[PDB]
């Protein structure tokens, strides 16, 4: 694949064939493999190009995405995509060019023509997607709205609850770990944090390295807590087989998982006679 | 909060109190926050520091995460919130100090001991989930995998299917869209890419601020294409109010929504005479 670096990404793109410059522009795949065949029709007509958008495919970022860029009103990535494809003609032809869009690669190419007319000879939007301009864009805007949002959302909640049960969270912990945040922004906050935890804490940490000989080493330094209104819970278990193999003592302290919050005089209790 | 500046990210935390240091590990909320009630309790015997790990609360990154992150067994984020703990210990005391984790964070705890036993006076597990060390280790991590799986996934796959109906997306299109990539690698970038495009691209393109004055301006460069085998849904809806209002002609080319690849022979055709 050929290269070209942009502000922010190094794009890639297959390029066949010979004559004016035709530019295909992916939709939701991102990818121009799935123009290669359409290629090789044309390629004795025109210099094809299909381009990978700079999130996909063999092109890469190397600055981050914005923050905001998650926000449904952003309009940095279409605008950057748009760019990419301008600067991308003016780096391969003298002349405007031939550019054609498919679904959200046709609304990249919309915003070609709107923000660089001068790079388009001839342009062609493919099976747009579209709604902002329709009649009726507030409703098909609101069922996009709604069917991210269940998306994102609902194998998440449920998600955590089947892992209470398999873990035997008492509910008291259960209530307080599912309470929704106070703001907008800490919802917000809280999906995002759940679904980090999901893919780069539980698996990684649970499964560390870690072995007894780790304790055995400095077991006079340990104390292993379990909660008393937490009882049958996983980590009990653990700390039931960490006990039992090291010695190391058990202590139990006020509350459940959340004991620290729950009840906290009687956590800190126990802590000062613990080690004050 | 305090804030100290480590290597790829400002850890912040909260402090309070007087006397010997103790450090509190927070679990899968990942913020200090959740022991301020027992900091409360505590500040007159020890100077309490609750830390919000690096990818949570008011820390911050100051670099991306390592794309291999993602991977179960990576361990470069249990050992960089080990690595966080024991230099803000020596930060703030010049003895060993006392560490008290739960959860995620007494695992943390455990790699603070592993790797930084010369910070540690005393250390607790608060109901530590760890696995690797049990004698059914792999049943309880088989599990994780699983249910990890399970969220990441069915929510995706069910929804694109809604995505599909509301769209009114042909089945020769609906099929292809849907068939698994052909490499390990390249189904976990397929969902990778996905979410992306959910979370990133839908919302923010399909109603990007594009007007039919846009059009109006440029109209003789410009084609509207529509599949002959995707009648029916809904961008080609969106090609006939674009025709209706600025009399931009509609060009039906072979195929579905993926035309370009499954008729590539007449989609070529169609071009050619258009443009070539
Ligand atoms: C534009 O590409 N789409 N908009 C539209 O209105 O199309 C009729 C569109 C394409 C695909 C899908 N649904 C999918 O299952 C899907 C979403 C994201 C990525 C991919 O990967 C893919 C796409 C095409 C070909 C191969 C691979 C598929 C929707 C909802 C909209
Ligand atoms: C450790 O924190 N956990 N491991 C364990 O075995 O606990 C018994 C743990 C905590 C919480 C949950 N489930 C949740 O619903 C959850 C997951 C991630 C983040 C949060 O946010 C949260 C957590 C505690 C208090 C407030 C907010 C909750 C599991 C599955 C394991």
């Amino acid at each position: 694949m050929e290269t070209l670096e942009l502000q922010g990404a190094k794009l890639r793109y297959h390029q066949v064939g010979q004559g004016p410059v035709l530019i295909f522009i992916p939709g939701a795949n991102g990818t121009g493999d799935i123009f290669l065949p359409l290629a090789e029709q044309l390629k004795d007509h025109f210099t094809v190009v299909a381009v990978d958008r700079r999130d996909y495919g063999e092109s890469e970022l190397t600055e981050p995405l914005p923050d905001s860029a998650s926000n449904p009103d952003s309009d940095y990535r279409v605008k950057r995509d748009a760019q990419d494809i301008a600067e991308l003609a003016k780096s391969l032809s003298d002349e405007p060019v031939y550019i054609l869009g498919s679904s959200s690669g046709s609304i990249v190419a919309m915003h070609v023509l709107k923000d660089y007319p001068e790079v388009v000879k001839k342009i062609a939007f493919h099976e747009p997607p579209i709604n902002t301009f329709l009649p009726d864009s507030t409703y098909w805007k609101d069922k996009n709205d709604d069917i991210v949002h269940q998306i994102l959302t609902e194998g998440l909640e449920k998600g955590m609850k089947t892992f209470g049960e398999t873990l035997n969270i008492a509910p008291i912990d259960a209530k307080m770990m599912s309470q929704p945040a106070d703001t907008e922004e800490g919802r917000i906050e809280q999906y995002k944090r759940t679904m980090f935890w999901l893919e780069f804490e539980i698996r990684q940490y649970t499964h560390s390295n870690i072995t007894l000989d780790d304790f055995t080493k400095y077991s006079d330094k340990i104390t292993l807590l379990n909660g008393t209104d937490s009882r049958g819970s996983f980590p009990q278990d653990v700390n039931f087989y960490i006990n039992k193999e090291t010695g190391i003592p058990i202590v139990d302290i006020p509350g459940g998982h959340l004991g620290y919050i729950q009840k906290p005089e009687g956590f800190a209790d126990v802590l000062l006679n613990m080690w004050g």
